[PDB]
């Protein structure tokens, strides 16, 4: 069985970063470890691809990975990504393919809502960022605050849902980040960072502080 | 060649309302057209149960059939955690499968549902969002739903929502937002909308939280 994923939003969105896709290989048996990969961008081969280590499994199958770094504005603009798998236990090569979603991409609105007054009877209060009216799904939400260090020394406690599709065709998602009652009270300023496709810079961000 | 088998879960508010019936639904795929026979075993708790119901063989666009029996479930056996087992039985099995599927196990935790105005910032366009936070529950069956007070010219099809599915949060429980999406008019027009929560460590397994705009 073969599974292609694709690059991770954030890798797409910024040059600094490095996307890739990645051919996972699995069902490997100890007598047939050997295991041959072919890369095709839009049908032309392309050789910059790595092959992983094969890790054995507690099953007695390996899993054999098989990399390729692409370029954003490839990705971003739907190229298609190509992964052809072959090995004796296989009669005859498998072939999987793989793009970013089609249609016209939307820009996300992005809100931040303070929290509940009958929140805050709790020691810890959530702060809540919407994203809402972006397509594709593939979007990258953080948060960040001007606080300092040992504030907040394990970093910010924050989770995010995974995008749901809206009534409209479009996808939303909220953030919601956790703090202390009294860091919130303190003033600091906490902002909601989302870099997706469709905005300027491939980023966005809303703050959110008290005020006394 | 093999059959597979999934069992799933009663929907959260079947359990929690003693009025609907919640159900155990076990199926299975990869049933051929040769031996499309399918013979199931219930277990409560290791105890077998004839209560069973079997629903015709759906035939499935990759030539193969589905499989569905479903069990109905007491109210109180789920919440107390019984365990549900399923056996198939087929000619393409070498044996049966055996499938268990009960409630989550654990303390339940009771959620803390919080609604909020939209921000200032989404007032620019004429569909403003009612935001729900639910927070804090164990286990993640949980149901969601919105009411108003708004007259149906305004809403001739109803509410237009929707809920994010459970997200585990740092400290072993869960959380979601629900999101209703409402025109800014009848926003400012006062219209209250209400945020329903039902999970089985509430009051009644039911809660309601108000939002209406503040003058
Ligand atoms: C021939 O076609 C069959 C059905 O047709 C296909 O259906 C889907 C899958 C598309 O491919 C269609 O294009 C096509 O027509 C296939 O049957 C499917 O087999 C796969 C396994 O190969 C099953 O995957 C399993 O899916 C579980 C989730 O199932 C719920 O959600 C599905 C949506 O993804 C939905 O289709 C299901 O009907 C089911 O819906 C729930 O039903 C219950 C009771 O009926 C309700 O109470 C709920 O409300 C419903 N909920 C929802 C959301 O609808 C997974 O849970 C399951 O996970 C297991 O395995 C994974 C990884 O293996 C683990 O991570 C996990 O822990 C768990 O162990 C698994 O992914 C799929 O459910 C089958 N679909 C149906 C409709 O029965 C045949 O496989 C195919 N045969 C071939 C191609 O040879």
């Amino acid at each position: 069985s073969v599974f292609l994923f694709p690059p991770k939003p954030k890798d797409t969105l910024m040059i600094s970063r490095t996307p890739e896709v990645t051919c996972v290989v699995v069902d490997v048996s100890h007598e047939d470890p050997e295991v041959k990969f072919n890369w095709y961008v839009d049908g032309v081969e392309v050789h910059n691809a790595k092959t992983k280590p094969r890790e054995e499994q507690y099953n007695s199958t390996y899993r054999v990975v098989s990399v390729l770094t692409v370029l954003h504005q490839d990705w971003l603009n739907g190229k298609e990504y190509k992964c052809k798998v072959s090995n004796k236990a296989l009669p005859a090569p498998i072939e999987k393919t793989i793009s970013k979603a089609k249609g016209q991409p939307r820009e996300p609105q992005v809100y931040t809502l303070p929290p509940s007054r009958d929140e805050l009877r709790f020691y810890q209060v959530s702060l809540t960022c919407l994203v809402k009216g972006f397509y594709p799904s593939d979007i990258a939400v953080e948060w960040e605050s001007n606080g300092q260090p040992d504030i907040f020394p394990n970093g910010l406690n924050y989770k995010t849902t995974p995008p749901v599709l809206d009534s409209d065709g479009s996808f939303f998602l909220y953030s919601k980040l956790t703090v202390p009652y009294p860091s919130w009270l303190m003033g600091t300023r906490f902002s909601c960072s989302v870099m997706h496709e469709a905005l300027h810079n491939h980023y966005t961000q809303k703050h959110l502080e008290y005020q006394w």
